[PDB]
């Protein structure tokens, strides 16, 4: 509570990504900037390109240093090279501070901008270790975090839906936006958002494979990414048993690899046909986990076009990649601070009559130390 100030300051468009509202340089430029859990580079377009309405403007800030070196950044999705400096930042649906954080303004830029979003910039918000040319560039919270008295702790809510919205919080938490409780799995590494998968349900049937399968060559929480990513081989048992539980229909290969939509008549989609999934992840304690599990409402986006749907559990070229379409049923707390990352059920996911999302415990796990791959 008392974060109102920052409730519902997410924006988007249903698979472009989440943006919140930034101010660099003095005096202020606003820009829309893309919220990405999975890096830690702060940058921007500095220049006219074409999809982007608009851009940061150097000459006009009083307050702008140049560093004088460069900086590239290779995402799996895209790519931006660029020149790095510093400047006045803040938020300002936000805690009214301003910090000086690094910036990378982009020079030149592949497959990195959507034509059509309306953003203009990205928010690296995992460590140092992972930050680019390397950890000596702070990234954004770490800088907040030293220059205020902002604590160390960040969540977000993000709430699926062609418009979307969500909320973060920084440097707190807002009791609102969930119900139940919060549960901590640690963070395995401070560099992504990284966590240990500990067993893994569909319908309440365990997949049955040797949990560092789960893991390799890492599971990371990654609010830059669309789907719920697995291994190649924890998909394949995954897909295989879905169609299982789904056998009362059948649907087309395209559809499993999410290159064709599957339809049915407005309010008629048979929801009770697909099965609920669940991750139980490492918990704070010894031999302790809990688990977290998500409706076909998660993993089946709505698309324009009947009623829609694209399967958005897909293949992993890493381990486990915990997206938007896993976050958006929960409120996740990034508790920086005490190591560890916070799941509870969202105020604003989306549930059907007869079932709910959930976070459940505790369950006993031996070995969970044995789930990572080293
Ligand atoms: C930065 C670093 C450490 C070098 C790095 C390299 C490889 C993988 C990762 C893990 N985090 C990655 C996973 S990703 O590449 O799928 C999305 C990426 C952020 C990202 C980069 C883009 F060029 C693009 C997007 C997201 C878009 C917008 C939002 C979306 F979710 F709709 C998706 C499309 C459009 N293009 C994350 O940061 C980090």
């Amino acid at each position: 509570g008392s974060f109102v100030e920052m409730v519902d300051n997410l924006r988007g468009k249903s698979g472009q990504g989440y943006y919140v509202e930034m101010t660099v340089g003095s005096p202020p430029q606003t820009l829309n900037i893309l919220v990405d859990t999975g890096s830690s580079n702060f940058a921007v377009g500095a220049a006219p390109h074409p999809f982007l309405h608009r851009y940061y403007q150097r000459q006009l800030s009083s307050t702008y240093r140049d560093l004088r070196k460069g900086v590239y950044v290779p995402y799996t999705q895209g790519k931006w090279e660029g020149e790095l400096g510093t400047d006045l930042v803040s938020i300002p649906h936000g805690p009214n501070v301003t910090v000086r954080a690094n910036i990378a303004a982009i020079t030149e830029s592949d497959k990195f901008f959507i034509n059509g979003s309306n953003w203009e910039g990205i928010l690296g918000l995992a460590y140092a270790e992972i930050a680019r040319p390397d950890d000596s560039l702070e990234p954004f919270f770490d800088s907040l975090v030293k220059q205020t008295h902002v604590p160390n702790l960040f969540s977000l809510q993000l709430c699926g839906a062609a418009s979307v919205g969500g909320s973060m919080i920084i440097g707190g938490i807002d009791h609102s936006l969930y119900t139940g409780s919060l549960w901590y799995t640690p963070i395995r590494r401070e560099w992504y958002y990284e966590v240990i998968i500990v067993r893994v349900e569909i319908n309440g049937q365990d997949l049955k494979m040797d949990c560092k399968e789960y893991n390799y060559d890492k599971s990371i929480v990654d609010s830059g990414t669309t789907n719920l990513r697995l291994p190649k081989k924890v998909f394949e048992a995954a897909v295989k048993s879905i169609k299982a539980a789904s056998s009362t229909e059948k649907f087309p290969d395209g559809f499993w690899l999410g290159e064709q939509l599957v339809c049915w008549q407005a309010g008629t989609t048979p929801w009770n046909i697909f099965p609920v999934i669940s991750l139980y992840l490492m918990g704070e304690v010894t031999n302790q986990s809990f688990r977290i599990t998500i409706l076909p409402q998660q993993y089946l986006r709505p698309v324009e076009d009947d009623d829609c749907y694209k399967f958005a559990i897909s293949q992993s070229s890493t381990g486990t990649v915990m997206g938007a379409v896993i976050m958006e049923g929960f409120y996740v707390v990034f508790d920086r601070a005490r190591k560890r990352i916070g799941f509870a059920v969202s105020a604003c996911h989306v549930h059907d009559e007869f079932r709910t999302a959930a976070v459940e415990g505790p369950f006993v796990t031996l070995d969970m130390e044995d789930c990572g791959y080293n």
